[PDB]
């Protein structure tokens, strides 16, 4: 596919629509997320597109190369590590990311996987503790959705 | 990849969980759907995994070979034509299908697409009007979900 979409929903008020478009050897990720607390919120692709137990069954970060967690500009990061989105005072986060590791086809394809927006900021693997190098200390999963093929 | 799952939801009481597993050279579809009216209900793979407008944005039946609608055992059918599921008096439908045209990888892959359960029976392209050749006269989309990768 050349284009994909994901609608984020959860048990709280957070919701959003994320769009993905292949451009060159990158994916451009755009959209908006509402109902967030102002500030940064971790934003990752998780491994499974399984919503049978809400966002908990999505599993860990998508990591086909078996690396530690990092920020999107790091050499050592999960494929699913897209850093943070920032919500304003009204709870609105505008998403505008360009990433060369995620793909919409082939081995690193994210189609059929899950996008998750988290409770806290992602510390980008520089938190100093062990959880930092697994999840970035981003905490709970506020909302999630399976990434589907779009027109 | 080898296993997929879809959680069906809508605006009504209809809900369900569908599992997909590549066994040998075919795909086995199993699960159950609840909240249905007794009788047959059309059960199809629609093209887009886009739920921004509920099940409406899923588009038409997945049809890479550009054929008319039919039943699962016909030569002339859409790839997404999985026939009907049958609900008992309690509104429960058990899904147990083996299909040769769908896949979980490659050109026929349904990963990232949408599973839909419809309001009425699918007439299998035999109703005699133009609509029969598109949707089987299966009617409204009661519940749907995006098909994601499972563990
Ligand atoms: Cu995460
Ligand atoms: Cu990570
Ligand atoms: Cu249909
Ligand atoms: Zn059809």
């Amino acid at each position: 596919a050349t284009s994909a979409v994901c609608v984020l929903s959860g048990d709280g008020p957070v919701q959003g629509t994320i769009h993905f478009e292949a451009k060159g050897d990158t994916v451009v990720v755009t959209g908006s997320i509402t109902g967030l607390t102002e500030g940064d919120h971790g934003f990752h692709v998780h491994q499974f597109g399984d919503n049978t137990q809400g966002c908990t069954s999505a599993g860990p970060h998508f990591n086909p190369l078996s690396k530690k967690h990092g920020g999107p500009k790091d050499e050592e990061r999960h494929v699913g590590d897209l850093g943070n989105v920032t919500a304003d005072s009204n709870g609105v986060a505008i998403v505008d990311i360009v990433d060369p590791l995620i793909s919409l086809s082939g081995e690193y394809s994210i189609i059929g996987r899950t996008m998750v927006v988290h409770e806290k900021p992602d510390d980008l693997g520089r938190g100093g503790n062990e959880e930092s190098t697994k999840t970035g200390n981003a905490g709970s999963r506020l909302a999630c959705g399976v990434i589907g093929i779009a027109k």
